[PDB]
């Protein structure tokens, strides 16, 4: 279709960083037909994938993805200036959760629904629960849609969902951060999921008490002392740790400290399987920088050690170290 | 003066989140024969600075600026989808600092660099530079454009400028971060400054150490500080007391900024960096109904085990007499 090669044309344009071929090549696509939904979710949001996995794999710098990502932003901008219909449906909250920084997502979700007769305020990027449920007081709309792409974001999108019902507004919810088919949405119950932009518009179309795990208070808890364990494991076994300079140091310690904290997270949903792609695709980000995936096994087995008597979180502990080994057989 | 109209008119688009109305002010402005850069610097920027006083007075909810905000970046864009002229004068790279996320500030520059003719090719918030140094290798701009808008981020700043210069790519700075009337990039011979996206403009119209100790100090004892803030708000300080997790944690971070700025003060050795930190901060803790006289508590405690350090025992005291000062009236 002309849809393979305006995914060429875009992902050109996008690699170039330019801007203006962009953005023309978006409003030929809607001049010549092709739907403002269709250039949004089967273009742009294809194009962001794909520097994902350029960025994973170490073939994009970070300026790379973030000259490309500003220029979707603009695509995103040009074609709801153009795709918007008068608002006649009701009001919509779009919001990212606390500590989400992947605003894109949000604001194609915000677009699609514009482009229904939806009234959307996006306020996007790292919303506190306790300025965005005020907000919700204040204003009453119609639903509040939270989006959430880092899984390792659970735990708070949980506590952010309770309090945006607790003001009795409908939640919306969806993201990456709920697995790719809604799978943590499920597990905690947590508002109603949706996988695109399309499908929450569908959703909106229709005629329509939570005890602490101890063991998920300890990995927030102890978390310092598990990354210097982790590092004592490092230190021990992995010698390529003992000519690193404070960059390296503080890389590894940035790294262990994200580990105990998606572990946290799988802890929390009670899914090892977060726990054990979360390790498998950190073995694939770190021997794409070459730094040997081994070392996380190195990690995981000296956190084992110091939380063997907390069964959750060894169970989840064994699942990550069974994917690792299972990944590096290839 | 439509000016003053325009400016009522677009707050009033910003405070009910209304982003139709705010880009519709913008082109019929634009209709009317309003500059680009006049919408850009004299409504939108103007704008933006006062959204910023009313959240820092309290008066305004992260909610509230985040709506407007996401507006003001729809203008900006609008707004270039019809100024930005063919690109014929060369290229310019805009990037924020790595750990700095005020985009729009930067937004503006190219913006404005594009209505007079240059390529640029915008990367905005955070960007590190271990990842900006190969790409300025790669694609050789003409310049580099590095804005910062928090002081505390000075020490990087100086960094990330001398690692750009490296690669022989010259360097403009800008933006709140290097302080009032570009002191800070001044002081530390960090780049070429200028004060707005028009002054930079006009620039690039023209024909063109040992390490501190102090500061050293300040980064790897910065947990060791906060402890003794702490320690010291537990003594003297009677709300710590009732504080729940959420309380304690904001106090926590908040003790870790004021370390963070006390050493960006030190690391540029000019005493009214930590000073007007210390004003702004006591009017930001006040107005959310924390004792300012907190943060003297704090400041006494880390001058304390840092007394024979004489550059941070001075900001220190400067700091103090500042918040004396301030809290007098
Ligand atoms: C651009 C980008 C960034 C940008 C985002 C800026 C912006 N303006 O948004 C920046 C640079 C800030 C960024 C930062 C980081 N990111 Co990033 N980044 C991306 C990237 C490449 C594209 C994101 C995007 O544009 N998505 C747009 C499209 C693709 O979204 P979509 O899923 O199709 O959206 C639909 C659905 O999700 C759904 N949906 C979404 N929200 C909602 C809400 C509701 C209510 C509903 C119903 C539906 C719904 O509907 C949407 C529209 O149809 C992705 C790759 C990816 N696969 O997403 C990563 C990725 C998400 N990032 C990743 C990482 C690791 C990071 C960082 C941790 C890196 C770092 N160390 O700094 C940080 C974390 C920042 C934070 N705290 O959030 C990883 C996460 C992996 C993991 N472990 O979970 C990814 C997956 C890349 C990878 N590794 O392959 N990132
Ligand atoms: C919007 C906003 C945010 C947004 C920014 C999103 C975005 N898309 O940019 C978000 C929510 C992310 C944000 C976050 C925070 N912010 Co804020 N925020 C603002 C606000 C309200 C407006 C910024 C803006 O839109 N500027 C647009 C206009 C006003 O910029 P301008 O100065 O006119 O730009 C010109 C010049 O600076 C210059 N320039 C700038 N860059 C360059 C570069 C070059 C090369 C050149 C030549 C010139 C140049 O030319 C520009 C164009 O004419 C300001 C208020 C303010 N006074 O700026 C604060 C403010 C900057 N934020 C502040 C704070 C404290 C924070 C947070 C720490 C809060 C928190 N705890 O989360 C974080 C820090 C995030 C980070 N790590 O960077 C404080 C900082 C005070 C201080 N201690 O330094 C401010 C000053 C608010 C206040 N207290 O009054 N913020
Ligand atoms: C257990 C042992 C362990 C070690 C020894 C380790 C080391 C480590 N990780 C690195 C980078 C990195 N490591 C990550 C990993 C992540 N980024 C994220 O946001 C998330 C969630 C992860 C995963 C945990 C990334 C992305 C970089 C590259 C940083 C950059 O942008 O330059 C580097 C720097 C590479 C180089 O400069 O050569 C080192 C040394 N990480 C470890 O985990
Ligand atoms: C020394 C004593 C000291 C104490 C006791 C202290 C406590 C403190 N600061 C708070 C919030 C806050 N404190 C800040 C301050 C900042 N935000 C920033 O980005 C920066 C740089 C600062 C300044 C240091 C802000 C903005 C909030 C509000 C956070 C929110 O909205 O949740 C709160 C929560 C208020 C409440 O919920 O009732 C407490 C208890 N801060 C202190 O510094
Ligand atoms: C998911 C996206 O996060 C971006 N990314 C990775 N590390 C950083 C960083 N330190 N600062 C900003 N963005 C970063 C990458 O470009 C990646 O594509
Ligand atoms: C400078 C701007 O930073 C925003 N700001 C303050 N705290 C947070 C937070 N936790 N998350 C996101 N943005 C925040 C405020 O809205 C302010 O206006």
């Amino acid at each position: 279709d002309i849809l393979a090669a305006g995914r060429e044309e875009l992902m050109a344009a996008l690699a170039e960083g330019d801007e203006h071929a962009a953005v023309d090549l978006a409003m030929r696509l809607l001049d010549g037909g092709v739907p403002a939904d269709v250039v949004l979710l089967e273009l742009v949001a294809d194009a962001q994938v794909e520097i994902g996995v350029l960025w994973q794999a170490n073939r994009w710098s970070v300026a790379q993805e973030h000259a490309a990502t500003a220029i979707s932003e603009r695509v995103i901008a040009a074609v709801g200036d153009r795709a918007a219909a008068a608002p006649t449906r009701g009001h919509v909250v779009v919001a990212c959760l606390d500590g989400e920084w992947h605003a894109l997502p949000a604001r194609i979700v915000a677009e699609v629904l514009r482009g229904r007769g939806w009234r959307v305020t996006f306020l996007g990027a790292s919303v506190p629960a306790a300025h965005l449920v005020p907000y919700l007081e204040e204003h009453g709309p119609d639903a509040v849609a939270l989006s959430c792409t880092l899984p390792r974001g659970l735990p708070r999108a949980d506590q952010v969902v309770a309090a945006c019902r607790a003001t009795g507004t409908p939640v919306l919810v969806g993201g990456l951060g709920f697995g790719p088919d809604g799978r943590w949405a499920r597990v905690l119950g947590a508002g109603t999921w949706a996988p695109t932009a399309r499908a929450a518009a569908d959703l909106l179309d229709r005629p329509e008490p939570r005890p602490a795990d101890p063991e998920y208070a300890a990995l927030r808890a102890r978390r310092a002392e598990l990354v210097d364990a982790g590092l004592a494991a490092l230190h021990e076994w992995f010698p390529p740790l003992r000519d690193y300079d404070a960059r390296r140091l503080d890389a590894t310690l940035d790294d262990l400290g994200d580990i105990v904290d998606h572990l946290a997270a799988s802890v929390y949903v009670d899914d090892p399987e977060l726990f054990g792609e979360f390790v498998t695709w950190t073995a694939e980000v770190l021997a794409a920088r070459g730094v040997s995936p081994a070392s996380v096994e190195v990690a995981l087995e000296a956190i084992a050690r110091v939380l063997d008597d907390h069964p959750r979180t060894r169970h989840h502990l064994d699942h990550g170290r069974r994917a690792l080994a299972a990944h590096l057989e290839h």
